[PDB]
């Protein structure tokens, strides 16, 4: 009886994801995401808030950041993930678990700024990649350290 709107989140959790849904919602979850080895966002740990619209898995799921992420791709304020570049991966059969294990970290790794979200970010990167990387760092202590969701 069980479509991929009501199951998916289990794969996160199998997978080993410490998640949440909000309100009993299988299509509305919080989830915890650790910023990938070896990339300027090393050592961060994110809260992510995945929603599944009601034509999942044929459209894709909104991702936003829940405590501050710097990325041209990311809308700095609320932490959303540009639906472009999410639908330049997403395919009805890209798995949920590759967002937070492949996509994510991919894109994290590799930004476009074409066409930002962030500009200032954008901008930054093209400028210098060094200072730029020096920057998110930063970020990352100030707004993504271990302690900040207990």
């Amino acid at each position: 009886s069980l479509t991929r709107k009501q199951c998916d989140f289990t794969k996160l959790i199998m997978a080993g994801y410490d998640l949440e849904l909000n309100n009993g919602s299988t299509q509305d979850f919080d989830v915890m995401f650790h910023g990938p080895n070896g990339t300027a966002y090393e050592g961060g740990i994110w809260k992510v808030h995945v929603t599944l619209p009601d034509d999942y898995p044929f459209a894709s799921p909104s991702i936003g950041f829940m405590n501050k992420l710097l990325h041209p791709n990311v809308d700095e304020a609320s932490g959303s993930v540009c639906l472009d570049v999410i639908n330049q991966t997403w395919t009805p059969l890209y798995s949920l678990v590759n967002v937070f294990e492949v996509f994510l970290p991919q894109l994290l790794t590799y930004p476009n700024p074409s066409d930002p979200l962030n500009s200032d970010a954008a901008s930054l990167l093209m400028k210098d990649k060094n200072i730029y990387e020096e920057k998110v760092k930063e970020y990352v202590k100030l707004y993504a350290s271990k302690d900040l969701w207990e």
